[PDB]
């Protein structure tokens, strides 16, 4: 993947609605694609301050930045220069869903994300709309080939003020924009994740967020 | 937990239906509760050979056998001598659900499992009812306290004849039969799991299953 350097910058444009509250965000960031680390500085540029927990948007802001161990082929880095798309729905425990559709492209050596968000039915007095959340536990995504791409399935736990958790799960499909003749497809494997909040200002109008991600197989001793 | 020795034997009785097909199984096994390893020899004793994949029963055959690292308290071993119960529903991608209710007790030094199975709506010509499955990938359960005990959430991928996977997820509640003022509760953590078969025969009317399980926190730096 010669176009993907040791360090890469990213820029993002996001627009959407959550319970019919419209907003837009942009972000800029940098990471080390082969080391699986990245950081983004995010701004809410319309519809701020958001009237819902920023945490529900966290996984919508970057699959190029996964460290691949154990010889696992890299569906995402192989897709350049054309890039790939992803599409996802996250279902929350207490009623809410957040759907997102994303395009990942490469322009002048900069990775570019374009995201559309459609979140519906979050309980009006529940944890998300009343901003009672405190960020995400770590998790492991499962990825395997499917319906024309890679299928991801994930579950995650959102920490709540007071010490409890709100569970969610999601299903993702990743689709390469490169002809498939030119891809070495990975088999079933895991991406071990962690999402870290770095800072926020102005009621989450500005948020800095970091991720580490490692692709691997089952880690249990033979 | 000194009723739970370094080696423990288990005996199990299981009865239920899948798509209105009645069956019973029994099993005997042994494991090392603190090393997180165990083996069970399972027989179908009524309703065999089962007209559906044995794989959908695999998680219904033992939480006392988890290795606890990083100082994580052991909800299960702490529950003895009274023991604990679990209850679970697994939802499968192509339709079908497998509901199970279990009691775990300790009698004359042997751990005893009693399990009731209720599986419904599996597609009659689907992979499960047509016995076209080839066992489970590894996975990690998430566990945290809930009203009345510990809540687990899981997802698993079932290998299919001819390649590809059928996805499922499940939610479990574990309840101690011991007074709670007498328990040190764990916080949010993971159980890194893997199921394997040692041998099988005669259309899965005999299956010997092995598990290795380790409770841990996120294994990524930072």
């Amino acid at each position: 993947s010669e176009l993907i350097k040791e360090n890469m910058h990213m820029k993002l444009y996001m627009e959407g609605t959550v319970n019919n509250h419209h907003f837009k965000c942009t972000s800029e960031g940098e990471g080390k694609p082969y080391e699986g680390t990245q950081t983004m500085k995010i701004k809410v540029v319309e519809g701020g301050p958001l009237p819902f927990a920023f945490d529900i948007l966290a996984t919508s802001f970057s699959k190029t930045f996964i460290n691949h161990t154990q010889g696992i082929p890299d569906f995402f880095k192989q897709s350049f220069p054309e890039g790939f798309t992803w599409e996802r729905i996250t279902t929350y425990e207490d009623g809410g869903v957040l759907t997102a559709t994303q395009d990942t492209s490469l322009q002048n050596g900069c990775i570019i994300y374009n995201v559309k968000i459609n979140g519906v039915n979050f309980p009006s007095n529940g944890s998300v709309m009343q901003k009672k959340t405190l960020g995400w536990e770590a998790n492991t995504e499962m990825l395997y080939p499917a319906d024309g791409g890679l299928r991801g399935h994930s579950q995650m736990a959102l920490k709540l003020v007071g010490g409890g958790y709100l569970h969610c799960s999601f299903k993702t499909t990743y689709r390469s924009k490169k002809p498939a003749k030119n891809l070495k497809m990975p088999g079933f494997h895991f991406v071990d994740h962690r999402l870290e909040r770095i800072k926020e200002a102005d009621k989450e109008t500005y948020v800095e967020q970091h991720e580490m991600a490692v692709a691997k197989y089952c880690d249990l001793p033979s």
